[PDB]
């Protein structure tokens, strides 16, 4: 049968308004709201993001997993002109929806989104996007890979000191490991925010840790 992206696609198109991100926002979270999709109801880790992008006011920011845009959107409509959110998704029909969704919005130029897995892009950002660090990530996609990409981001040379991570879904379906890192980590300076989940009615959260730089290379 249809697919959900289809559907939420579809119901954005329907009944949100071209360029207005704010409308697009809350006609995704309308819908799925109505479908009981608990994982796809964005506003109330918006919060959190809205707050981070706005005290920090990245010019670069890294996301990792786009879906069907709404974090891309979310994002991007806060961010200043000239600014660029890069999305790394993996599957590309997921990343034909978002970029439909981006154009819906109107804010198709500030974002850039990358097809591929992160553990494969996150090492071509120096060389092949001109990266030089970020100023802030998003990491959204597969749990068993916030830790790894966190490292691997940290190798490349990606993160300058004051470049902040937001982790979402730390809590559920949790992303332990990662946490206990970033919390035990001298290179990390971590807050915690609650993010409330719908029909499983379960305080999820998110993790904010602002690299600090590496640690000493000596002992
Ligand atoms: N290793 C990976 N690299 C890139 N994309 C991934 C990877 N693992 C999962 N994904 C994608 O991560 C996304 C996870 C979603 N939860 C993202 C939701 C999105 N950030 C939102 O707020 O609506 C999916 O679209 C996955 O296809
Ligand atoms: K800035
Ligand atoms: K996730
Ligand atoms: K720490």
């Amino acid at each position: 049968g249809d697919t959900k992206e289809q559907r939420i696609l579809r119901y954005v198109q329907q009944n949100a308004k071209p360029g207005d991100p704010q409308s697009v926002l809350e006609a995704i979270d309308t819908y799925c709201t109505q479908k009981e999709w608990a994982m796809n109801v964005g506003d109330a880790k918006g919060q959190i993001m809205d707050a981070v992008i706005r005290e920090y006011s990245p010019s670069l920011v890294l996301e990792l997993g786009a879906y069907c845009g709404y974090s891309a959107v979310r994002m991007a409509r806060l961010l200043q002109p000239g600014a660029r959110l890069l999305t790394m998704e993996m599957n590309p029909d997921y990343a034909a929806i978002t970029q439909q969704m981006l154009n819906f919005a109107g804010l198709q130029d500030k974002v850039t989104i990358l097809n591929g897995a992160s553990q494969d892009l996150i090492p071509q950002l120096k060389k092949k996007y001109d990266v030089d660090t970020l100023d802030m990530v998003f990491l959204d996609h597969w749990k068993d890979r916030y830790l790894p990409d966190t490292l691997l981001l940290e190798k490349c040379g990606l993160l300058r000191k004051g470049t902040v991570l937001l982790a979402d879904n730390v809590i559920v379906p949790g992303t332990p490991d990662f946490l206990a890192y970033v919390r035990g980590s001298s290179s990390f300076e971590c807050t915690h925010y609650s993010s409330y989940l719908e029909y499983m009615k379960v305080v999820d959260g998110l993790e904010k840790a602002i690299y600090q730089g590496p640690s000493s290379p000596d002992k």
